[PDB]
């Protein structure tokens, strides 16, 4: 078994607590204390290897290993934001290949104002992996945070 901590890190109201619990808990929380930050940890089987992710559900970060970039597909501002967030997260870190997915939560709902190739292209200007999420009915969640897995055991 290895530990891996993973940071998930978003403008407020993207899903970044209703994702975490999902992972961890396998059920979709409609509310959420929006000012609880704190770390939940879960043994799983990624690839057939049993790891522990240790979750920072920001709302420590500087010994990350793997930050969830998440923006809701319905809100622009927070797609808008995704910069700001990689740009401060390179420079915690002091790196610029830090791993890193680029996650876009609540694709469950209509009134999409974020296009899929709009993420897409975002995410090849950055070089990371992009997965579509939805929180509430579990849509590619566990690929979210195992691809990013994958995006940390790529760095070592
Ligand atoms: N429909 C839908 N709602 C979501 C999804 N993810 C989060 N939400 C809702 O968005 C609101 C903010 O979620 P939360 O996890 O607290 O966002 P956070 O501030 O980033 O932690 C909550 O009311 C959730 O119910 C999703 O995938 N689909
Ligand atoms: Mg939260």
């Amino acid at each position: 078994m290895t530990e891996y901590k993973l940071v998930v890190v978003g403008a407020d109201g993207v899903g970044k607590s209703a994702l975490t619990i999902q992972l961890i808990q396998n059920h979709f929380v409609d509310e959420y204390d929006p000012t609880i930050e704190d770390s939940y940890r879960k043994q799983v089987v990624i690839d057939g290897e049993t790891c522990l992710l240790d979750i920072l559900d920001t709302a420590y970060m500087r010994t990350g290993e793997g930050f969830l970039c998440v923006f809701a597909i319905n809100n622009t501002k927070s797609f808008e934001d995704i910069h700001h967030y990689r740009e401060q997260i390179k420079r915690v870190k002091d790196s610029e290949d830090v791993p890193m997915v680029l996650v876009g939560n609540k694709c469950d709902l209509p009134s999409r104002t974020v296009d899929t190739k709009q993420a897409q292209d975002l995410a090849r200007s950055y070089g990371i992996p992009f997965i579509e999420t939805s929180a509430k009915t579990r849509q590619g969640v566990d690929d979210a945070f195992y691809t990013l897995v994958r995006e940390i055991r790529k760095h070592k």
